[PDB]
């Protein structure tokens, strides 16, 4: 009988499968432009808008 | 009596009857090309992916 597995190499391929991802509703939908650039070196670490009367 | 058998022959025409058959749908819409061509002689028996992090 033949021995041949000295002959060969055990390969691990380059390449990955697919992983699982999740969804991003949340972000797309509550108020972006409000607040944008708002805080800033200026600013410190806060800032206020006003409630109506 | 009139004995004919000599006469004539027995034939049996030049046509198939149709026969059973069957589908192929897991071999349609598995993966195909990430394995082709990944086990050669260089390989031995087994070929390894890779895991996503």
């Amino acid at each position: 009988p033949n021995n041949l597995d000295s002959n060969v190499s055990q390969i691990v391929l380059k390449k990955f499968l697919p992983g699982f991802m999740s969804d991003l509703v949340l972000a797309k939908t509550v108020d972006r432009q409000l607040l944008a650039g708002e805080i800033n070196s200026s600013t410190g670490d806060s800032v206020s808008f006003k409630r109506p009367h």
